[PDB]
């Protein structure tokens, strides 16, 4: 029911092997490790978690742009970028979380759909 | 060759059935039709051209966002959002033009990939 | 009444020295030119027109994105970014036409306020 | 040398009385908190700080958007929008934190200067 996406502004491709950590919020308000990965080849991460385990709550996404950037020779001014939302069970079905690099910015966009 | 993706940042959605038209431009500095078509139920349009057709060139690509918004009964600033680029063969093969459309404001991207 | 502002997402600056060309159609559907300058070391380009010359009309605003990547020597995806909206048509309104650029990617947004 | 500027995508305007909660990462690694207020009518949100005290260190800027888009009355995807970087880590730097929101998206940049 999940999938991130992220995408490089300034080369115009999939950001590849890009760390994604996701995280759920517990009753006493700290974030536990719920899922994480690296985006493929298409900039894709597939398969972080299933319906069964994807209940109701206040999820966060990290995606370790810093990284990606000094890889890359680049220096970023982000430590890193999170995307904190609600899952709704009566809302769509299918959550992508979409990120849009660049050094010092970055778009992000959910799509969800039945 | 080429894809033109659009998405609705107001809804989280696919922005679907959305006019989509692409021009080349002539020797003359005119723009000429070259495809079109509307966005399908994934806010995607697939088969506007073929390696054959999609030469090197300067092309629009021309998205009906006013009509999308009037449709959802929201008013809208823009007539329509523009995405004008060079095609050229040394760069990566296929070409997707990504649009995130709000109200008062877009954002495009290209994510081209061999 | 009309403002243009463009930042650089790559350096996180204001975006200098950037070429800005406004047109408005005309009644034969052309674009005619309409005023046109150049961003301030502030990403600002102010001036470009007077409450009594922007008139209703719509109004195309070309920002010059590729030359500004490669009069810094990068070879960007775009030709231009163009703007593209209906002005004035419930009477005088201000806008502030903002753009965000990355060399495969721009954003652009609106601020529109009643005087 | 902080400022945070909020802009509405979906109404083409400043977004208003937005909450800004700033934090500052601490010796034990946890948040902090360093300064806080609410965006004016023109978006912008001046005085969280000053030069002596805007040290080198760690810093989130968290952007209320959901109380935001929910004070307006719509349900937004995002609790919150959260911004964190390493500042003045070669001297001071003024910096614009700048949002661009919409119910289920948001754009931010960074505009760093050197005074
Ligand atoms: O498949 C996608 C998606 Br979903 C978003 C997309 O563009 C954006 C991603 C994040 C923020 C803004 C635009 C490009 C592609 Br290709
Ligand atoms: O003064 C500004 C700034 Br700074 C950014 C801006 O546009 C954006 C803000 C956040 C993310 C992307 C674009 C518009 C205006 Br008027």
């Amino acid at each position: 029911p999940l999938m991130v996406k992220v995408l490089d502004a300034v080369r115009g491709s999939p950001a590849i092997n890009v760390a994604v950590h996701v995280f759920r919020k517990a009753a006493d308000d700290t974030w536990e490790p719920f899922a994480s990965g690296k985006t493929s080849e298409s900039g894709e991460l597939h398969g972080l978690t299933t319906e069964e385990e994807f209940v109701e709550g206040i999820y966060k996404v990290e995606i370790d742009t810093k990284s990606y950037w000094k890889a890359l020779g680049i220096s970023p001014f982000h430590e890193h970028a999170e995307v904190v939302f609600t899952a709704n069970d009566s809302g769509p079905r299918r959550y992508t979380i979409a990120a849009l690099l660049s050094p010092y910015s970055y778009s992000t966009t959910a799509v969800v759909t039945n």
